[PDB]
């Protein structure tokens, strides 16, 4: 798949806040990493979260608890 290259090249460490979608190429600021294959999981007062996705090929991304606030906001 070329998901995974493709959109993690798009933006990566970028301050998660503003989205570009490849597809069309079109500025979208209030979208991270939505719409491609965002997933996550708590670890507590630490979350870990893969852009798009990661398949042993690519790596993890990690995000300050105060960081994840920021992404709220960012949807809505």
């Amino acid at each position: 798949a070329t998901l995974t290259s493709e959109v993690i090249k798009a933006n990566k460490g970028r301050e998660g806040k503003p989205m570009i979608s490849l597809v069309d190429g079109e500025e979208i600021k209030g979208t991270v990493y939505l719409g491609d294959g965002w997933s996550a999981k708590k670890d507590g007062a630490t979350i870990v979260i893969s852009p798009a996705e990661e398949t042993a090929l690519f790596k993890a991304k990690h995000i300050s608890a105060a960081h994840l606030k920021i992404i709220a906001k960012n949807l809505l």
